[PDB]
């Protein structure tokens, strides 16, 4: 039809071939469930309106079904539309030096062209806006991206161009606050700078959740979106694609292991109580600074193989103790059902939970096809793209909610360097806690026998008051 011959030809141009049941799939802007890359690059340029919802869906999820340097070629071949032929009429008023009327062409120049392309430079500037770190990981795109942007000629383009350009700049630049105080660093034996004695059990437990919070707050801060799409952080180019996700994960194997190692290897009874009651006091704080990633460490620390089973050591520990840590278990049953109601009636700030939503990721990504087929030919599944995209949304809710508390750099860099494992892996670690743990308490018929004490100073806690 009319339509279609307005239209550039499928020879000179592949984003202007008709939508059909085999190249696009929808669930006033309608949503897109699938369609082929070109046609999912036309929807993010479309002529007919702009679609913010499906700009940042797109760039958060993209490099789950497309390279950066073939999405940058892309936006570009969409940029270079052809224009049409002059009419028979006007090729006798070119050809006799005279004006063109170009009546056709002037209207696809500004009804198509003109559209498309400020489009395809609004994709541009929320590219390095909200995804510059695809330009810090590859030196080669943000040259091409600067030669493209470089060359773009225009009235419109002008402002773009140069917004383009602000961004850029401010992003490179950037690779080289409290209303109120926050309260007083808290000691119990260690003294400040005796790093050397620095322990679960000489260190504050006050202070040891305040800046276990710090540091998990800010590493929950720097995980972006695009980390946990299509389970980067799971397939072999991890380390690059999931830098942020990657130290958040070590982080809480780490400090779960590290508990774990503090209660299995203090063999003596009456010391591990102790050391089991002061993580339940950690765990106490960590719910008042609302720090459910840390409550949630702490459980799975009392829940493993190793600690789980000392029923020796909880019967000595309080009841009121205990309650808490039941409590702060019932977090995770029904599906997370309580942590979630938690979570949406807190005031901020807060440490989410972040697990959950690596679980949650996977069951949509192992659950959902990575294609659609029609009429034998595959389409990318955005539906399923969206769904994760959205699940991520809820993780960027909670990234903008620092905590009133003075950070303490011998504690926070004892917190970072934690090592439990040592040489060991996971798997020959956890083996060597399950087997201190039978040593500790040996199962039922077997008795218990008595172990010497390790803690020259003294058990009592300092308590959770400030
Ligand atoms: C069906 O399996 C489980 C049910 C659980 N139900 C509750 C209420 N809490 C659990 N765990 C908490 C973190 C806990 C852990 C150690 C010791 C105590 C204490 F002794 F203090 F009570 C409490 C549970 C753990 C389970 O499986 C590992």
């Amino acid at each position: 039809g009319e339509e279609q011959m307005r239209l550039p030809s499928a020879d000179v141009y592949r984003f202007a071939e008709p939508d059909s049941e085999e190249n696009i799939i929808f669930e006033g802007i309608p949503i897109i469930k699938a369609g082929t890359v070109i046609k999912l690059i036309e929807r993010l340029t479309y002529h007919m309106y702009a679609d913010p919802n499906f700009v940042r869906t797109f760039l958060t999820t993209y490099r789950s079904f497309c390279k950066p340097q073939e999405l940058l070629s892309l936006i570009i071949e969409r940029f270079e539309i052809p224009e049409p032929e002059p009419t028979e009429a006007d090729r006798i008023a070119i050809e006799n030096g005279d004006q063109p009327l170009s009546a056709e062409l002037k209207r696809f120049r500004k009804e198509y062209i003109q559209p498309v392309q400020l489009r395809v430079l609004n994709v541009c500037r929320h590219w390095v806006e909200h995804h510059f770190y695809d330009f810090e990981r590859d030196a080669y795109l943000l040259q091409r991206m600067e030669e493209f942007i470089g060359t773009v000629r225009g009235k419109a383009m002008k402002k773009w161009v140069e917004s383009i350009t602000k961004i850029i700049q401010r992003k490179k630049i950037a690779r080289d606050t409290f209303q109120s105080s926050p309260p007083t660093v808290e000691w119990h034996i260690s003294r400040p700078g005796h790093i050397e004695t620095f322990d679960l059990l000489t260190l504050h437990p006050i202070e040891i959740a305040r800046q276990l919070t710090l540091l998990e707050s800010d590493l929950y801060r720097a995980v972006q979106p695009s980390e946990l799409v299509g389970s980067v952080w799971t397939k072999e180019d991890k380390e690059i694609n999931s830098p942020n996700l990657l130290k958040m994960i070590r982080h809480t194997t780490n400090l779960t292991l590290w508990f774990e190692k503090c209660i299995v290897e203090t063999e003596n009874l009456e010391e591990r109580v102790a050391v089991v009651s002061r993580i339940i006091e950690i765990l106490q704080v960590f719910q008042e600074l609302n720090n459910f990633n840390g409550v949630l460490e702490v459980v799975s620390a009392m829940n493993s193989s190793p600690v789980y089973r000392l029923d020796h050591t909880f019967e000595q520990i309080p009841s009121r103790q205990k309650k808490i840590l039941e409590e702060a278990h019932e977090l995770s049953e029904d599906h997370y059902k309580k942590y979630l109601a938690k979570l949406r009636s807190i005031n901020p700030p807060c440490v989410p939970f972040f697990g959950i939503y690596l679980t949650n990721i996977l069951k949509t990504e192992e659950g959902n096809p990575e294609v659609l087929k029609r009429h034998g030919k595959e389409l990318i599944n955005f539906s399923k793209r969206r769904k994760v995209a959205e699940i991520t949304g809820e993780i960027q809710q909670y990234q903008n909610q620092p905590y009133c508390l003075r950070v303490e750099s011998d504690i926070k860099r004892f917190f970072e360097n934690l090592n439990p494992m040592g040489n060991s892996m996971e798997k020959e670690f956890t083996d060597y806690l399950f087997n201190k743990s039978l040593e500790i308490e040996p199962r039922n018929p077997k008795p218990l026998p008595r172990f010497p004490k390790k803690y020259s100073y003294p058990l009592k806690s300092p308590g959770v008051r400030p």
